[PDB]
RNA sequence: GGGUCACAACUCCCAUGUAGGCGGAGACUGCAACCCGAAGGUGUGACUUCAUGCCA
């Protein structure tokens, strides 16, 4: 489909004539390209409260005049009184008397019918919307079930109700026309490669300044203000800024000290020490050597000192920060990385002394933070040296920090699970087959090394898992990068496969690739095929089979196999034979393995713009990481689909550059040394009113236990990093999380289970063998099961999940999980925040344009957005009718004075800090649910924004299989109903109702629900 | 006090009030699928729909 000014191409003629309502005149100014458009952009009016004029349309008033919508409710309720019940009947009725009354109307009066047009046609949506006939969508369902009530029957004919909702859609179109319209002449002054175009530079530069208003309360954080705004140049704050931690009558060595802590959490300052300490004792001894450490040695100065050190990194950092703050949403530049490029050209490096000295010195470590991940995760106690040597050699290797992966490349665990499954398939109908013909077939290896070995644990199935994810991702991808056609040598055998079990659903894909086509091209195509069969699902409430994703796991699981068998193949039986041994996992740490992961960034000179971004990534913890670098992957990909005039390359390298800058800040963990053995002086403060009893009593695990790696650790550094301890002490004090009866439970060694097959179970790991081994023999003979086995399922499936429970409880992970899902609410009402920011200056931008304000010129509207508050520059300089033209734009009459607040109290977020999580006097409601209607009130200029609240919300809750259910209060309030928790159905089609397991347990259900309700509600 | 009734989106367009099409399009406007990914448990392979059978 592509549509211009001219026309629309790819029923017919809404084809045609679906084109563009604005054009350019080439000469700057935009013109409507229909009647419709002139007529939204038009109705609104300024009025004068002064003078007596109360409403900014009134157009629409006169029109609510010459439509009665009186004598048509009641001629509708005379019509379907003879219907009764059968709510289709009641719709066709009131289609056809609608339908009638408004072809009266419209032979009535003929003067005004120019706008009865676009009055009717508002009119029809209402009555569409309300009383559907067709049923095909979920929500037409539900609306024609709502039509059985009598109530919600003559409510909805109420005749203020109906004029109320034509106009409030009216001015909703009449609002997102001028929105358009000021969109355009601040980027432009042929729709299909522009509007996308325009669509994601907005994406990266909301995404951008979301990063930068997190890192700026990590800096109000730091620094210890009250309120006030830390990246400002007037007299008072700079002089308290330039001030900090110099002294000693107002700091003491308890601030500084709180300071610098509070700093290594995000930086590697006692590195940076460690390292100056041994450079300046190494040109003691050396006379003649020309090294490259005139740079260290200069701010050797500074960094021997505590006060010093903190002091010029936090000002290097607010330089930054306050920069980045001043562009991105400046007028001259489009794009952020044109943005970047003016503030490293205006800010030399050479001022950025102890930044870049951080820059190189996380530079120069990946080489033992590639080792650390690589012990940490499974692999050197399943592996006895001698074969991680010939992966991960110390010579040059094929390894990399980061690849540009193309779009839509699956995660190696759906690729594995695909493997896998298309494995057991395998030799089952092997084994199958030598049942019927007593034949040894000499083949039967086609799909190895995804083998699910028969030590044979859950453990030594994680370190081979591990072990093929290090491969896939820092070997394989970067060889699929640079020689795409591995995944091609595949592609038409699996296609001859689905062949074989013809005699089909990759019909559909088997068109698509003809000869020889860039792969790119192809995941486009297969992008395109799933977006639609995955929005028809949603639509339709119907579960489909997508061939396009089960497609492209195919492709790669063959891809993956082949390239492991043509590297790796001396060493297969080695791989797939894991044995325990905890004298190497003691070892080959003592020995600073220090591995060969390579980069293209340069190891002696920072670049400008990198540096100038660098702070701004080191301050976001390991989930806004994540969407900045899917923003990017996604603006790369959109710059590489556009077709020629664009002259992008630059940007592209750069945009890439930041995508490996995020995987090295990813990568280079903050080194969290927590040392010591239990506690430190941080934590244990921020930890002691979740602790039932005293930590000393919970002694057998939380130190040493099973001599492996402690979860619980960087668990509780994770979430002492965050800086949301002050707000879960203030409002999760009562709700402890370590308990006594998770302890109990864990420490119980006589599960009274009463196994079968001649013994008693004592472990868990025995209890999860019997899972795996009962699961296998239901896999082998769904149909046949014995009764004994199918409830002695249920009777090991209930001890491990409350074993699970208190396990999950004990190590902090519901509290983590919490934690994970709290920050994920806030970050989306940032971006509606920064949604209606942009929203609000494009419509002024529009309304200053087409002189519909008086003494208001361009340079004020742009001096509102650049420095300062928002609001109040829109207060004091907005006033009289400007103020009452603006006001227009939000319906819900109930709010007054005082809102728009909530992008105050948002975008500073302040409910990060203990007094944000504080009510006005009344409201009887939570703190949530006061966010969610100030919310919707902010956001009740665009329709889709104030639905999209509650759905997102859900939508959050639910990736956490989670359920939330809302209920509307009188005077149109939202407020919680009920959390709980969802179930996972176990063995089906057992000859058995089914087991089924909440997926959450009870602790975490009602932490959640203390969180979401902490004053009431 | 339906006055913020979300969940069950929103916007645009189809010739003459006629005529439909209660029909189409939309990374063009937002949620999603895909990835982040740790977290994790729900047997599989193969095809149709206003979630249950259909064959080894």
């Amino acid at each position: 489909f592509y549509r211009d000014e001219d026309s629309g191409r790819l029923v017919r003629y809404s084809i045609k004539n679906n084109k563009i309502p604005l054009r350019i005149q080439e000469d700057g100014g935009i013109t409507p390209n229909n009647d419709r458009a002139a007529w939204l952009l038009g109705l609104m009016k300024p009025a004068d409260p002064a003078k007596g004029i109360t409403d900014c349309y009134p157009l629409l008033g006169e029109l609510e005049e010459v439509f009665d919508f009186d004598k048509l409710s009641k001629t509708l309720h005379e019509k379907i009184s003879r219907c009764q019940g059968r709510p289709r009947s009641i719709a066709m009725a009131v289609d056809e008397a609608l339908k009638q009354y408004l072809r009266e109307l419209w032979e009535k009066s003929p003067s005004r019918q120019q706008d009865l047009k676009y009055y009717f046609q508002a009119v029809q949506e209402y009555f569409k919307d309300n009383f559907p006939i067709r049923t095909k969508r979920m929500g037409a369902r539900l609306r024609q079930e709502l039509l059985k009530d009598k109530t919600s029957l003559s409510r909805l004919l109420e005749p203020k109700h109906m004029a109320n909702a034509v106009r409030r859609r009216l001015i909703n179109q009449s609002t997102q026309m001028h929105i358009l319209y000021g969109k355009l002449y601040a980027y432009c002054c042929v729709n299909s490669e522009t509007l996308q175009r325009i669509q994601v530079h907005e994406a990266v530069k909301k995404q951008a300044m979301t990063a930068v208003l997190w890192s700026i309360s990590r800096l109000r954080y730091f620094y210890q203000f009250e309120d006030g705004d830390i990246l400002s140049n007037k007299n008072p704050i700079k002089d308290f800024r330039d001030k900090f931690l110099r002294d000693t009558n107002k700091y003491t060595h308890e601030d500084v000290e709180a300071c610098k802590e509070k700093l290594q959490d995000f930086f590697p300052l006692k590195e940076l020490q460690e390292k100056i300490k041994e450079d300046a004792k190494g040109l003691q001894e050396t006379d003649n050597k020309q090294a490259d450490t005139t740079d260290f040695k200069a701010i050797g100065h500074i960094v021997r000192d505590d006060r010093k050190l903190c002091n010029q990194l936090l000002a290097e950092c607010v330089s930054c920060i306050g920069e980045l703050r001043h562009h991105i949403f400046h007028y001259k530049n489009v794009t952020l990385i044109q943005a970047l490029k003016r503030i490293a050209d205006k800010v030399k490096p050479e001022d950025l002394s102890v930044l870049r000295a951080i820059y190189l010195l996380d530079r120069r470590n990946l080489k033992k933070a590639f080792a650390k991940r690589i012990s940490s995760m499974n692999l050197p106690l399943y592996y006895r040296e001698d074969l991680l040597s010939r992966i991960f050699k110390k010579e040059g290797t094929a390894f990399f920090l980061y690849s540009a992966k193309i779009q839509m490349t699956p995660s190696f665990q759906r690729v594995y699970e695909r493997g896998k499954n298309l494995r057991r398939e395998f030799e089952c109908e092997r084994m199958k087959a030598e049942a019927s013909n007593g034949q040894n077939g000499q083949d039967g290896d086609r799909l190895k090394w995804f083998r699910q070995l028969a030590d044979t644990d859950v453990d030594a199935q994680r370190a081979l898992r591990n072990l093929l994810l290090l491969i896939y991702r820092h070997h394989f991808l970067p060889e699929v990068q640079k020689d795409e056609t591995l995944v091609t040598g595949k592609i038409h055998k699996v296609l001859e496969r689905n062949r074989q079990l013809s005699e089909h659903g990759y019909s559909v894909i088997e068109e698509l690739y003809h000869e020889g086509m860039p792969l790119s091209d192809l995941m486009k195509q297969l992008q395109r095929r799933i977006s639609e069969t995955e929005r028809e699902s949603r639509e339709l409430a119907q579960e489909k089979t997508d061939y396009a994703q089960r497609f492209i796991l195919d492709i790669f699981a063959e891809a993956f196999n082949d390239f492991l068998e043509a590297h790796y193949g001396e060493e297969y039986l080695e791989i797939m034979s894991p044995r325990k041994d905890a004298e190497a996992a003691k070892k080959w740490v003592k020995e600073s393995k220090t591995v060969d992961l390579k980069t293209s960034i340069d190891e002696k000179e920072p670049e400008g713009h990198l540096l100038v971004l660098y702070p701004v990534l080191r301050l976001l913890d390991e989930r806004e990481l994540g969407e900045l670098q899917q923003q990017m992957i996604r603006y790369r990909t959109s710059l590489a689909s556009w077709q020629g005039e664009s002259n992008f390359s630059e940007e592209i390298r750069i945009a890439g550059q930041i995508e490996e800058l995020t995987e090295l800040v990813k990568l280079t963990e903050p080194e969290p040394q927590f040392a010591e053995e239990v506690w430190g002086k941080r934590a244990k403060e921020a930890f002691e009113d979740f602790i039932e009893g005293n930590m000393k009593n919970y002694e057998a695990f939380y130190l040493q236990s099973d001599n492996n790696t402690p979860v619980y650790r960087r668990n509780m550094s994770r979430l002492l990093r965050s800086g949301l301890m002050g707000v879960y002490q203030k409002v999760l004090a009562s709700h402890k999380q370590a308990l006594k009866r998770d302890y109990l439970l864990w420490s119980e060694k006589h599960w009274n289970v009463k196994d079968e097959n001649g013994a008693d179970i004592s472990s868990a790991e025995q209890a999860q063998c019997l899972l795996q081994r009962l699961h296998r023999k239901y896999a082998e003979s769904p149909s046949r099961f014995t009764e004994e086995d199918c409830k002695l399922y249920e009777k090991v499936l209930r001890r491990l999940e409350d074993y699970n429970q208190a396990v999950k409880n004990l190590s902090f992970s519901s509290l983590y999980e919490i934690c994970v899902l709290n920050l994920e609410i806030l970050s989306r009402w940032v971006g509606f925040v920064q949604d209606w920011e942009r929203d609000m200056y494009f419509l002024l931008l529009a309304w200053v344009r087409q002189g519909k304000l008086d003494g208001i010129k361009e340079e004020d509207v742009r001096d509102i957005f650049s420095e300062g508050n928002i609001i109040r520059n829109l207060v004091d300089t907005l006033k009289g009718e400007n103020m009452n033209a603006f006001e227009s734009v939000y319906f819900p009459e109930n709010k007054g004075s005082k809102y728009l607040g909530v992008r105050n109290d948002v975008a500073h977020l302040d409910l990060m800090r203990k007094n944000g999580w504080r009510l006005e006097a009344g409201k009887t409601c939570s703190v949530m649910e006061d966010y969610i209607n100030r919310l919707r009130f902010l956001l009740s200029y665009d329709q889709k924004r104030m639905n999209a609240v509650t759905k997102t919300l859900q939508q959050i809750f639910d990736r956490h299989k989670v359920k939330i259910r809302f209920t509307v209060e009188k005077g149109g309030m939202l407020k919680i109903e009920d959390v709980t928790a969802d179930k996972i159905v176990h063995l089906k089609g057992s000859r058995l109702s089914g087991i089924e397991i909440p997926s959450h347990g009870e602790r975490f259900i009602d932490t959640l629900k203390a969180l979401m309700v902490y004053p009431r509600g």
